[PDB]
């Protein structure tokens, strides 16, 4: 009579911990939901067999608003499990289905799996120099949506990198690229007129992480902007003002212009 | 000719992922560090058996000053591993690593786990609110460091959460713990006073992120400067202002007080 949240990692069934497997593997019902990010390198049937068990996909609907009546009525009586794409509670709104869980007299625990927010050490940006982080959303019909701007206005302005996450729509199977991200962001600048993102801002581009060979480059926006960096899932980052060995990071493993090696203090 | 870089995660030797487990597994060396961090809930003996390979404990030194005199050269004729805490690439050195891998003609590949700076998406704040991160150092001599301090008052003023790591002597065994590091922020508000950190400031506490049972308490620091959050590590949380959706988190998840609902929304 126990739930489970637990993650299955940044790209392929191999990045569940051992934990969340051996906890899988013997609960007596698992669900899982696909919408909040791209699993690259695997698909249901290989999560299925490392798991040996039949897994119903919810979508956001039966999630957001049936979650309480389609997964918790089990877990009063039988041990559940809910899978999710790398970490369950990093940048999706799954923190509040603990409280329903609570609501419904239903103990939950948490296995945390690699998530996109801590791999992007693998840029070589300090972590811990990272501000507020945000979304880069999908123009709909004649809203279009901006904040995410501004969030790199108020880092920048900071010397902090700043984390974009870019949209998904998977019922449509749409996921932004870091292209589109920053062909959006252009237009939202030419708006606004801030000096916040130029064809001569610097960006970096991390491209299927979790997989042995994620796409890691750096660069300008003019060089970048139609560059191909593979499949998705991609997120786009623009670094703040930045350490010497950062620079020198981007330079060696990214491919970024020996440029930058002359940093501006 | 292959270095890894790989990822041990939170809490104790099932926090490795499967990805980890089996690369380590056919590695001919396997190196691992714990100076930038413990995993409290294991031990060495027990992760050495679960891998089925002898590990190589390597000091601060060996690695900043010696990484490429002892790891690389195995490295160039065998399959390597290294090990670290958490996620490979979040402490701040490790990066430049790949650099010195890349002179060295080795190739590098990184393989992630779980990391506190996902993990504390438990604690149900939102993971695109918080800003600039910091580490909470002990005091000495004549030395007295408060830029953790500055940290938190630039977040706050722009309503976002700050995440504090506690100071750790790996070496000698000995953590701050959040106590501790309550009474030292005072202790910074009386030297500053910026209001900034005060008995009514609301903080949040986790304890043992990667365990089952973790310790997960959020309240006004009057009232938990002297509780028992239980055996490190402990990281500390300075929220900024809140979603409503996060402070029922914490008053239904954590325990706070209903007074956060109107206090610190
Ligand atoms: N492996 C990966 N590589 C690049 N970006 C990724 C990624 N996985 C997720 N993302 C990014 O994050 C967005 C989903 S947000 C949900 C993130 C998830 N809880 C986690 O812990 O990773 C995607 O649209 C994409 O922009
Ligand atoms: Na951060």
């Amino acid at each position: 009579m126990v739930l489970y949240f637990i993650g299955l990692g940044l790209y392929d069934e191999r990045d569940i911990t051992v934990k969340g497997l051996e906890i899988a593997k013997k609960c007596d019902y698992v669900f899982a939901e696909f919408y909040t990010s791209l699993m690259a390198g695997t698909t249901l049937g290989r999560i299925q067999k490392l798991i040996g068990k039949e897994i119903r996909v919810l979508s956001r609907e039966d999630v957001e608003l049936n979650f309480e009546n389609i997964v918790l009525p089990l877990a009063k009586e039988n041990d559940v499990a809910f899978l999710t794409p790398g970490d369950p509670l990093v940048a999706t709104t799954h923190a509040e289905l603990r409280i329903r869980a609570k609501r419904a007299g239903v103990e939950s625990y948490v296995i945390h799996a690699p998530s996109i927010y801590s791999a992007v050490g693998i840029t070589g940006l300090h972590i811990y120099k990272f501000g507020k982080s945000a979304t880069v959303a999908y123009p709909e019909g004649n809203w279009f949506p901006t904040s995410y701007y501004d969030v790199i206005k108020e880092n920048a302005e900071r010397g902090l990198h700043t984390l974009l996450f870019l949209d998904i729509k998977a019922e449509k199977r749409m996921y932004m690229t870091a292209n589109e991200a920053m062909e959006l962001l252009l237009k939202v600048e030419d708006m606004k007129k801030g000096g916040v993102f130029t064809d001569d801002t610097l960006v970096v581009v991390l491209a299927r992480a979790g997989s042995l060979n994620p796409t890691i480059r750096a660069g300008y926006v003019k060089d970048l902007i139609r560059e191909d960096f593979g499949d998705p899932p991609h997120i786009l980052i623009v670094p703040g003002k930045m350490h010497i060995v950062e620079a020198e990071y981007l330079v060696e493993i990214a491919g970024a212009p020996r440029e930058i090696l002359r940093v501006n203090v």
